[PDB]
């Protein structure tokens, strides 16, 4: 059986790496199984890979996206499959957000537009950079609409640097390489919509895709340096950061930025080879637009104070 075989190499990485005989012996290939393939990465990490440095992630993120890498190897490797239970929990989104400059697109694959943050002494917070879903310029500040994408953003320019990073980032990691590095590597879920069979939740029904500024610091020193992976975040002091899908309801602390996603697949490949003779083919989903991403906003009319005793006159 496939099942076997894929219990097979679980088993061998679980009983090299010492997991918690708890966890070994309560282990199928069962979709939501994830734990004891963590454990696997937590360990071995350590072991060959101690005092790694992640920019705006967590542990527990970076580990359990490994989990689900591995859990994907796995799965490929023997051949079996869930239907409803894709593994790696991501996609390859092919943003064109950094092909025009001061251009993005959101994840309808389309142009987003450009809005000011004013109307009202008073305390007024101005963003004359910030950019939203076409599906929300009509949507009042920062309120997104029922068939937003939910992606928006304060500072276009900021946006598009983290954009550019990612770009250069895997550019340095792959310089040579068929594919235009346009996809961008990005979760489809984070704890909140973990499992298929989950307590349907209003807002954004995805991780919130959000650049962090690196420049803070790291504008102070920039000449000396030769390497690229290095370079790219240099000349472009912002990262993407991904975190709950809404961080009323549910929230998680979900946090991992594109490069360290990115770096969790490759570390995973990595300690796939330690292991096994050859890497199996791992196909991360194509990003397709669809409404299962549909932003769910609940639309109440709201009551206005009225001085009168009766609505209308007779
Ligand atoms: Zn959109
Ligand atoms: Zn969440």
């Amino acid at each position: 059986s496939a099942w076997e075989k894929g219990m097979e190499a679980a088993r061998a990485l679980m009983d090299k790496y010492h997991v918690d005989n708890d966890l070994k012996a309560n282990f199928k290939l069962l979709p939501d199984q994830v734990e004891a393939l963590a454990a696997v990465c937590k360990t071995w990490l350590n072991e060959e890979h101690r005092g790694l440095q992640l920019t705006f992630t967590s542990n527990k993120t970076f580990v359990t996206m490994m989990g689900r890498f591995l859990q994907a190897y796995l799965q490929s490797f023997a051949e079996v499959t869930y239907k409803h239970h894709e593994p790696t929990g991501c996609a390859l989104w092919l943003h064109r957000c950094a092909e025009i400059e001061g251009e993005l697109k959101c994840l309808h694959g389309s142009i987003m537009i450009n809005k000011e943050h004013v109307i009202e002494n008073v305390v007024q917070i101005s963003n004359t950079d910030a950019r939203c879903c076409v599906h929300d310029a009509a949507c009042p500040a920062n309120q997104f609409s029922g068939k937003s994408c939910g992606m928006f953003f304060s500072e276009g320019a900021k946006a598009q640097v983290a954009f550019k990073q990612i770009k250069a980032f895997m550019q340095a990691l792959y310089p040579n390489a068929q594919t235009g590095h346009g996809h961008l590597l990005m979760p489809l879920r984070c704890e909140c919509n973990s499992k298929p069979g989950h307590a349907p939740f209003l807002g954004r029904q995805l991780p919130k895709l959000t650049p962090f500024a690196l420049s803070n610091a790291e504008d102070l020193d920039a000449d000396l340096i030769s390497d690229k992976s290095v370079l790219a975040s240099v000349h472009h002091p912002a990262l993407i950061v991904f975190q709950c899908c809404n961080p009323g309801g549910p929230n998680c602390d979900f946090k991992i930025s594109a490069p360290d996603l990115l770096n969790a697949l490759v570390m995973v490949r990595s300690l796939w080879s330690e292991n096994f003779t050859e890497l199996p083919r791992m196909v991360v989903p194509e990003f397709k637009w669809s409404t299962k991403h549909q932003y769910r906003n609940v639309s109440l009319p709201v009551a206005h104070s009225d001085a009168r005793q009766n609505p209308f006159d007779f």
